[PDB]
């Protein structure tokens, strides 16, 4: 038997990577191409919908927009659960990790506080192992999925001690199905990963919800992602492992149907997939 909805929410305030961004690292990286900053690259890039790396809004802004919230997007593409960014030429200029994003909420209330009516979204990890699969981190998986799961319970630690109450943290992806990490040959790397995170970090959250006595939810992408792909004709879902917009190793053309798309990019999923999460993120909450 399902639970009592949650109370409704009128404020999101969302932490997190590529996943949720709906125009930082474009904001940021506009701002470090005008200064010269080295390293620097636009990011997403001109095969993204409005500096979200997708071809529509994230899941959050779908979230909001179901929940009537104004929403608060502190997310940064490349983010990392920790203080930097998978862009590592961004650490010079500013630390865009989750542990940076929460640095630069708690520096902007002036010492003032917390809206403790105020949803704080968690959604980040992927960026820890494809930073680390892509330039040979050496930390075990295991070790890696530990660190994630540190740097998570960490931020609702330092944000519930400055005043947040309620949480809604988003568990792993199935990194395992996406393309570029199929292309890498690394499902069975990513399912270790994901796994070891998604099995520690709710037993983690829970002790501190209790110990605190936050609202924290826990968002399953897993399971919402499984069942989508397991019955993808029931959501009008055709294609779940080409991209839509292929970018490796070069840029083609986006396919006809997009809607009809699992992921945008090899990395990303599509608008539609979005929509169907902010609407599965949703439903814990009353209107």
């Amino acid at each position: 038997h399902t639970s009592p909805l949650l109370a409704p929410v009128r404020q999101i305030h969302a932490f997190g990577d590529s996943y949720s961004d709906n125009g930082e690292s474009q904001r940021l990286t506009r701002e470090m191409l005008a200064k010269g900053i080295a390293g620097a690259q636009a990011l997403p890039g001109e095969v993204y919908w409005q500096g979200r790396w997708s071809n529509g809004p994230t899941a959050v802004e779908v979230l909001a927009r179901q929940l009537g919230a104004q929403l608060a997007d502190h997310a940064v593409g490349g983010a990392k659960s920790g203080a930097d960014n998978y862009y590592g030429w961004m650490s010079a200029y500013r630390h865009t990790g989750l542990a940076g994003q929460v640095d630069a909420y708690l520096a902007t209330l002036d010492g003032k506080p917390v809206d403790g009516q105020a949803l704080h979204f968690i959604f980040v990890s992927a960026n820890d192992f494809f930073e680390h699969e892509d330039f040979a981190g050496e930390q075990p998986l295991e070790q890696l999925a530990g660190s994630s799961v540190a740097n998570i319970r960490a931020a609702v630690q330092r944000l519930g001690e400055a005043g947040a109450r309620r949480f809604l943290v988003v568990s792993s992806t199935d990194l395992s199905v996406v393309p570029a990490v199929v292309a890498g040959n690394r499902v069975e790397r990513a399912q270790r990963y994901l796994q070891a995170v998604n099995a520690s970090l709710p037993i983690q959250l829970a002790a501190l919800r209790k110990t605190r006595g936050l609202e924290l939810s826990w968002f399953d992408h897993l399971t919402f992602s499984r069942h989508l792909r397991r019955n993808p004709a029931r959501y009008g879902l055709v294609e779940l492992d080409a991209p839509c917009q292929p970018t490796q190793p070069s840029v083609r053309p986006a396919c006809a149907n997009p809607d009809q798309y699992y992921f945008w990019d090899e990395w990303h999923p599509t608008r539609r997939v979005h929509q169907l999460a902010g609407e599965a993120m949703a439903a814990r909450y009353a209107r």
